[PDB]
């Protein structure tokens, strides 16, 4: 079965809440993260229709500070399929509610696996239908194959460690 | 001028059911979140200065973490530039009833000093251990690597935020 | 000094937390009327442009029951303005994650005032573009109205009960 | 047996903790009302035992903003019964802990239902005792009919909104 | 500059959450001490109207294993005073919904400081009223001097620690 | 069978958060109180490999404020048993990360009791290596008869109530 891109995208709009703020009164990096891996475990679910798990997260870059006045909006689309993986693009955008003037805060790939009775389940492929829609689809096969490396280079780490 | 134990962190904890999701298992947004926690602290006693979370490599979930284990985190500077801190942060899981334990993740998270409004100077790293000059080959080359990845993410930022088309 | 409907508009996907569930494992009425509030502020906020305010928030009737596999998305507008008031329009939706049956879980009509060095701040009007838009709008006078009846019931209770 | 609206009472005083404060730095509305149905939920509780549900929640008006200087009471307690339903009337009274001076934020009715297999159950009637748990007790049966005509608006919009009815 | 002791009492009711609870399905022991905590700095700050800060707990024994179906009500009140320290009783009471039978899950006495800019200030005497209240304010000159002795083992102990 | 202390240490160094806050930009009591009981209910488990539960709390004396601008490192490990309890011991050192100027905030001396099928269960001997260890050790004795009486106290205090 096939699936269009749109048919997996989720939306949080939030304030900044101050517990989750630092020395400066700046938005720490892991709440964004954490938010990051929220609402994109949604968008793996309304595609896959089933019980997903963060398999990785590629690297993000924090491009700008967030404030206590700031809003934050987390869109997450499903842009690549394997048999059992997801790459779900996740992108940030910070909104000053009195200035009102948006800007984009991080931009994140992170990988979503679908897992039925403990074993990986086969997911729909997903189809784009816009020009960045497109443009993820062809670059996204690149990405797995870098990703496929650095899982393994990830692993060799956690042997090395051991011992 | 400073040594690499000089700022290691340990935080262990025990895993919350809040925590858990649809398959009784840890959120990988909640470890990356103390990921970062722990690693500002080893950037903050380094540094003596208030930092921010410049970037954080790719993290790759090796295993999966229960209701009944423990997670613990370690984590230090091992790189370091002039306002900059390579963090290295080490997730080990452990069954509480069993003695079983395993990486769960390993990262490398990149801090800023900050005095006044823009970056400030932060004291170079030496390595004491075996296992801490191991981390310092690689610190030059995963530097430059990520010099790469900011600008790549940087250029993406102006094609959503300028709407340049898709291939520049 | 005017502003569409939608330039307020602001949505709010997220799961539900185990820690957020009852003795049947069924969402508490109070997270959602928290969540209800929460996205609602931003809608007044994006529309006022200035730090708003909750002055009121009309009857919720919790019309079906949220569980630990649903997700519950939070849809938000201001339909109506004052001279620095906003009724806020708030659906929410709760879709089951699998089976994929969405259900509306509550509706709401929620009273932000704008605020400015401590006293009430004027806001724009609000204009409506579609059908359930333009139904706020006719509708909406006759709702403020029974809002300044029902705040006089409210404030001459507080009276009596101090006794 | 009927109980008699006291035995149900129950009292939340707490602390205003910095996270729940707004832009302007006074407490949200939003918490207001999710502790006024974690504490109308132990009164409907106690009163019925089995276990309860939030049916549905009267307009709250929010008389005085709430500080981080101060100090919130929750006292609830069952006011009228149906068959099934529970009237829980809530009252938040704000108080400056260096001041001492005492101020109502708000008060609300809130409907409870017992449910014992997945469907209604049978609840007590509620007598009451004192003047104040006659004054509120007698109006019971009013509003009871308002929320009927109110949930019949709210479940006619539903059907709107979900069957796309067009609006009238 | 005297008060009775009603005038500080504090009560706390809630409903007990998955999150504080062990691997045993029963409330965690830190959960309980931080809320003792809580409804005892209202009860110092309702009697001294100035801003407390926590010295001491004395032991708390756990007496009744508080499962997720309970109810837990503390109720704390400011028994004994000095001349910047008010000492507060919490008797802490978890309540089965469905069974309706009560038990005392433990009982706390716990010692608050009232500081006004960054040194301790003057406090209002205590008056007992009912039989309890009085127990508790006899008693309360024998409690203090326990306190000012197991405080010095304290503070011996941090320096010997290091 | 039996284990050495090291083989149940626990550390926890944290953040101070700003909703953990009272008035005076300190650090509330019972923050404290909550990590202090997390931390050694760790070390409770890594020594006992079974379901623990606190059964008591021993007084804790407040040496230090913990401002927003500190860290807080707890450390807990096992130090004295018997058949199915185990005394927990942790010291709290507050940094300021900016000068990093190390005090210890409070010690505390924790009881966790083992339980199996709801019964209390069989606990490993614990085995010092250092003075300090060997220290708490030795006293480990005197302090759980002290224990032993304070119970009943509390009992005591429990029946007399409502
Ligand atoms: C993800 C996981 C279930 C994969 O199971 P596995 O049997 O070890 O791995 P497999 O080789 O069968 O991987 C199956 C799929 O996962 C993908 N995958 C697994 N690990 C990945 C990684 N680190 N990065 C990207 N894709 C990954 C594979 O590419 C493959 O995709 P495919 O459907 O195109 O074949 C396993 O890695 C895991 O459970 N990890 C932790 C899960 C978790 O709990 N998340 C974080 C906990 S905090
Ligand atoms: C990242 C940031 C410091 C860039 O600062 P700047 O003044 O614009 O740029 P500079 O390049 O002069 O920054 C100085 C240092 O940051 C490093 N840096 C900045 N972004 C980086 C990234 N993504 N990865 C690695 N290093 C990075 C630079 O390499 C440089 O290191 P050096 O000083 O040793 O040479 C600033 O943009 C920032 O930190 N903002 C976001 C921080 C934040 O709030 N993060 C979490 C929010 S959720
Ligand atoms: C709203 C508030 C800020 C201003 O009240 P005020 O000083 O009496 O102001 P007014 O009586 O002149 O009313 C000003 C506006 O508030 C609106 N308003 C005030 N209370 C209202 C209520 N209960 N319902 C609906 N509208 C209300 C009025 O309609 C008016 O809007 P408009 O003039 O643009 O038409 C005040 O009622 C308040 O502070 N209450 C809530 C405080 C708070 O923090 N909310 C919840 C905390 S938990
Ligand atoms: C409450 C609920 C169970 C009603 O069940 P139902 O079979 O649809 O309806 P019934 O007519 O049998 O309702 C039984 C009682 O609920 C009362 N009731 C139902 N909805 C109500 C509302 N919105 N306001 C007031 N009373 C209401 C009825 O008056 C009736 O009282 P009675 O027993 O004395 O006659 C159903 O509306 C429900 O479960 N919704 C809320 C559940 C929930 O989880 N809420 C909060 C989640 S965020
Ligand atoms: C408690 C504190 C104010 C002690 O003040 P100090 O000037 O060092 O000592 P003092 O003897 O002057 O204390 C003043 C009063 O407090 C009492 N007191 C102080 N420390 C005490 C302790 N540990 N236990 C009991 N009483 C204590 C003194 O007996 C005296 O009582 P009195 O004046 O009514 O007779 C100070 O050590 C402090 O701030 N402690 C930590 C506060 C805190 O942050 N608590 C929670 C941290 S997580
Ligand atoms: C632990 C508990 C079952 C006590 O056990 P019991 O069935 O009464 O039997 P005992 O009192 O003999 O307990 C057995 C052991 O625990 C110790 N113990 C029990 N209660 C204790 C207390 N209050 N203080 C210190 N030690 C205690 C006994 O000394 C004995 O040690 P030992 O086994 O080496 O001899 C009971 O105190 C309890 O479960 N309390 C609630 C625990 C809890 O939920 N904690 C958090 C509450 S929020």
């Amino acid at each position: 079965e096939k699936k269009f891109m749109r048919e997996s995208k989720a939306i949080k709009t939030t304030r900044v809440f101050p517990n989750d703020l630092n020395n400066h009164q700046t938005l720490f990096g892991g709440k964004l993260l954490a938010e990051i891996d929220s609402i994109a475990s949604i968008a793996a679910a309304r595609h896959s229709r089933k019980h997903c798990v963060t398999a990785s997260i590629d690297s993000v870059d924090f491009l700008t500070p967030i404030h206590q006045a700031d809003s934050v909006c987390y869109e997450a689309f499903v842009c690549y399929t394997g048999k059992s993986s997801m790459e779900v693009f996740v992108k940030v955008i910070a909104e000053n509610l009195l200035a009102g003037e948006r800007r984009i805060a991080a931009t994140c790939f992170i990988t979503f696996v679908a897992i039925k009775d403990g074993k990986p389940s086969s997911v729909p492929q997903v189809l784009p239908e816009t020009q960045e829609e497109h443009w993820l689809h062809k670059t996204g096969l690149e990405r797995a194959e870098n990703r496929k490396k650095g899982r393994l280079k990830s692993k060799e780490m956690a042997e090395v460690l051991t011992l």
